[PDB]
């Protein structure tokens, strides 16, 4: 044996490779979605790669959801409950002098604490539970950048209140708990509100990165002729419906003329990716109050105080199956085991709160803007009046369901659609150059593919779909969804000692009604007109579809649709910046 | 109050923020290795990373000498190569397979390094400044000077990649999170050597630096430095360095080979650039040149007459038993010699000069510069390092012959040096040629313990002016009366006694040769003051006083290595912070 | 239009000049090419990085990677490289070495095979290193060595 040697040559080589070559390691990414439903953590893992002398940066394909956390309180519930203690109950109906509420600033940090502890705690939990120890060590020692975001829950609020809490928000963030070890940390460009075009944006970004269809390698792009990297595949368009504001975002196909007011992104020149990635003029619009809380509120509000459909204290709602019938409010609702409805007086969880509490005579947004106090008024809510009567839908006893979708749908249309005046609180998407959703598409278009977002929205889909009254292989026909959809609300409920049913026409069978499900018809409808005015637009996307994940390489997601993902690209895809922040200054930046 | 309690938080998130970090470098010098422990403010901004207050280094600690890596390393050889591998050839590619051991050994030394670098950090710093230390992780640049820069085969480079893993894997105990990386722990050239040490030295000084105070940039957009640079020469143990900017626009020959800091990587294009001249000369050293000079005096017959070597360069007086090997001064004033191979001061000019170093094996030139110096290559060792025909070494006291003699051995040689293949590639062979080939205007500084010395004791028995410029035959005249010196043994000791009634101190193991240094200073002030240029002025100095008024540091390669990374803030920053220990996983 | 850059370099045969005069006469050279006749149109110019004398060991690594370059063995793209398991660029193909004899000196360039473990004297050349090539190219530690009398003549 004279291999004892070979054996060293080799301890020498391995040595030497290991000193020159890339280190890979696991870093956690927290994104803290604070949407309009509830604040709730999305915990994320990825494989960073440190070389000699290039620092450190993520593998963007890497990226992948591995928890995502307990829905505790929005941000909105939070600050209210704030200003109900110091501004004084009922604040939604008086001049509060804001000035004043400064001195309140240190207990607007201690509510605030409470729900940041949770969310901490619950980020924990998920870590501890989805990392085994020899990951734990890597994840500990990198830090854990933490992105929380603002969306539509929060995005018309009202005076200073909402900045002056992501101060407060950042300062928690920046002070975890020593005890777990986890070293979270964040700064004033992670943890912000995001505008709704970014919300947008964000989750285009995701769409179109889970699908792979987005990436700057030569498997997802090609260098043209003339030096301008290109996409291989067409990047796809977004629709996304949360609690309180939808998002449609498309990318405009190559050298269209726009109008001078349509306000179109370009993804470089609006630093959404860096410079190596394929470029594309996108159009991003976000909605207010076309979320699934928000469109249910208001389009209560709006049908029935129209004489068409309120007739001596009842309420006719074709969006509504026939034999179902509930209070006339806004409230939340309940379908109890007992078949009945029962609707939520509390305030808060009424859902035209929102709307109500940003519609205040007393809100300088309206006190001094005469435009916002039309819109208010266009939608039923009397700005000078006290917040209960707002939310009050005069006149009117019980709501009855007449179960007549073609109506719902033109009730859509006008309401929420192709309304008059724009819907409040929605100056951004104005200032884009669009007024209603309905606009949209009559001034920009794009053969873009689409695909559509939101529980809601899928619900819709996969109802009818469930009752084989659409096809499996659904592509996005409208008059096909109309059809199934016709039908579908056409169905009678039935109480029965099992509790409330959906029964469909023509024997065709049934499902339980329950708090979810009973006014779906009105997001068929919305589904419905949203088609048909892209079908009219002078570009059609080439095809539409219906998804909540997108299957990773493997077979299984790495992720769920959102803006989350989006988010995370948008900084770590910057790499000399995301270095530099990430890692230089880091969790260490907090002495 | 709340309006204020936002502004506050606001400032927080908005603006840099300061923590300390500790900085290690561990010289692997000649004579020892031992750690150094810096201190420095770090300044994190938003979106701008962090990076290092230059200015806000400073010295805290300075560790005890351990073992020097060439004793790992013949230690190594002694058991795996066998006893006495400097007489024998010895097939290197054999010695691969005991690559493990090699790490025992080198983990002994480390292990004592590691421990004494934690406790100075934990006896210097307060629980506060722990934390902000212990969170950032802790640089360690180890670089081998002089010592091992001439060491044989492959098996330094071995070493090196093993000392790396040991300090990039630190006892997680003390809670220090140490690490490096090839580039900060590596040997360094002789040149870098130079180069660092004057990067210090026109650091500490506040010559050198990038903004207004010490920079004008001309009304042709160059930055120039507003003091001159100042030149440095250190003398070692093993090698001494000289190093000196060039006056802008000298006509060098093309063999001249100059270092222009911006083009050479060594410091950043925001400050100011200078072409220098450094060059670094093994046997140069205290120790080196104290075994070279005794071989290459003791048989040459001027001075050896029937077994008597009598050395112009020790008192009159004086004697001692005839080797290299070092000498303890006896408290009965007898001079103690110790024959111990490795206390040997020729040891390593002897071992580079095996037969069977193919650094000599396939070079005859550099046989040829052994021989010149009396070290026979095809001899065995003990042979090599033996002064012929010597019994005793008997002190003339006669400075003028010492300088004389070490001109002709040490500052300008027949052939050069051996192992200054280094220099000579620059266009230097001798210490002669560097003042007759480039030369400048540029005040220079003298350091090492050594020169200090010298200066120190004629200034203390006011044989020199307190106010002591560098004049050449002022020095001479101190020397000469100094070195004229009697020894006496008294019942207090061995004393060096003064001429014309003039005073007095005791003879010890430090200053008993003290006059060959006398001997070099005199030898380089006059190739200084014959050069084409002559440096404006010279000083003597240890360490440079601090803006607060006590120095920062101590003068040396150590803060230039530290300039050298830190001062390339984005490679820095890429380096300490974004790779940083977590690489380590 | 574009202007039209100029690298004029020295070689062997006066690499061994004495003195200080062929430094200076690449002062004059530089002065001199950035001076062009108006009249033909063509915009010469230099500096003193394009314009100086080159080392042997310049000479041979220019050499060396003219070679590789032409052979279209050199290159930074997925058809000359792959990125390793490790996020270490390697070439496909093996980096040749060349053996160039001139006038007054011959060169010898020849890439390491990875990880060969040199005497301390050997001072081979890393490419990245000692910024002969930039970062994203493939790296490698050549050996470049040029000796004087070994030309031609
Ligand atoms: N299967 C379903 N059927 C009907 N409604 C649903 C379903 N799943 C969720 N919802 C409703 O749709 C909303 C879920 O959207 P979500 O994105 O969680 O809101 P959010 O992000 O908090 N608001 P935003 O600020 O717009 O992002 C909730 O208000 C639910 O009541
Ligand atoms: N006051 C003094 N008088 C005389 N000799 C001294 C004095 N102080 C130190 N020395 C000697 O000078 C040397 C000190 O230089 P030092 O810089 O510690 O060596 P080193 O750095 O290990 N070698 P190198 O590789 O050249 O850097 C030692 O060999 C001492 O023997
Ligand atoms: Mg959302
Ligand atoms: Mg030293
Ligand atoms: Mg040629």
């Amino acid at each position: 044996t004279e291999k004892r040697i070979n054996v060293g040559k080799k301890h020498l080589q391995t040595l030497r490779n290991l000193e020159t070559r890339c280190h890979d390691s696991l870093q956690a990414l927290v994104v803290i979605d604070a949407g309009s439903s509830s604040t709730r953590t999305n915990v994320f893992l990825a494989k960073t790669r440190s070389c000699p002398n290039k620092g450190r940066s993520i593998d963007p394909d890497s990226i992948q959801l591995i928890g995502a956390g307990k829905r505790f309180a929005g941000l909105r519930v939070v600050l209210e409950e704030w200003l109900d203690t110091y501004a004084g109950k009922d604040w939604e109906s008086r001049p509060v002098d804001a000035r004043l509420l400064f001195q309140y600033v240190p207990q607007m940090h201690e509510g605030a604490k409470k729900l940041m502890q949770l969310l901490e705690e619950d980020t924990v939990a998920i870590l501890d539970s989805q990392l085994n120890e020899k990951q734990k060590v890597q994840v500990k020692a990198l830090g854990i950048p933490v992105m929380l975001c603002s969306t539509a829950g929060v995005r018309d609020f009202h005076e200073w209140y909402r900045d002056a809490l992501f101060v407060l928000l950042r300062h928690l963030i920046n002070n975890p708990s020593p005890a777990h070890g986890y070293k979270f940390f964040t700064n004033p460009f992670w943890t912000r509100p995001i505008t709704g075009a970014e919300e947008g944006l964000f989750a285009f970004i995701t769409l179109n990165h889970l699908s792979r269809r987005l990436g700057e390698d030569p498997a997802r792009s090609m260098i043209d002729e003339y030096g301008v990297k290109q996409s291989r595949n067409d990047l796809a368009g977004v629709v996304e419906v949360g609690g309180a504001s939808a998002q449609i975002v498309f990318p405009l196909q190559e050298g269209t003329v726009l109008p001078s007011s349509v306000r179109a992104v370009n993804l470089q020149r609006e630093r959404l990716l860096p410079e190596r990635y394929p470029s594309a003029d996108v159009v991003s619009v976000s909605f207010m109050q076309l979320g699934m809380a928000s469109s249910a509120g208001l389009f209560l509000k709006e049908l029935c105080s129209n004489d068409e459909f309120l007739q001596g204290g009842i309420c006719s709602n074709p969006c509504l199956f026939k034999g179902f019938q509930q209070s006339c409010s806004a409230g939340e609702v309940e379908v109890r085991p007992d078949g009945s409805a029962s609707v939520n007086e509390d305030v808060r969880k009424n859902r035209l709160k929102p709307l109500a509490t940003y519609c205040s005579v007393n809100n300088p947004e309206i006190s001094f803007k005469v435009t916002n106090e039309m819109q208010c008024r266009e939608n039923s809510i009397d700005p000078t009046k006290p917040l209960a009567e707002r939310m009050k839908i005069e006149n009117c006893s019980i709501i009855k369901g007449t179960g007549n979708f073609d109506k719902c749908v033109s009730q859509v249309e006008s309401i929420l659609v192709a309304p008059k005046l724009p819907l409040p609180a929605n100056i951004e998407a104005a200032s884009s150059g669009f007024e209603s959703v309905d606009q949209v598409f009559r001034f920009a278009s794009s053969t873009a593919p689409m695909i559509v977002t939101g529980g809601g929205m899928l619900a819709a889909i996969n109802t009818l779909k469930d009752h084989r009254l659409l096809r499996s292989d659904f592509s996005g026909d409208v008059e096909e969804l109309a059809e199934a959809a016709r039908e579908f609300c056409s169905s009678e409920v039935i109480i029965r000692t099992d509790g409330p049913v959906i029964q469909l026409p023509n024997a065709r069978g049934e499902q339980k009604l329950n708090s979810l499900n009973f006014d779906l018809c009105k997001t068929m409808a919305l589904t419905v007109s949203l088609l048909r005015h892209m079908a009219a637009g002078e570009n059609q996307p080439s095809f539409i579809k219906w998804e909540k994940s997108i299957a990773g390489p493997d077979g299984k997601p790495l992720a769920d649709l959102g803006w989350q993902v989006g988010v995370i690209l948008h900084h770590v895809l910057f790499t000399e910046e995301w270095g530099r922040n990430a890692y230089e200054a880091g969790y260490s930046h907090n002495l």
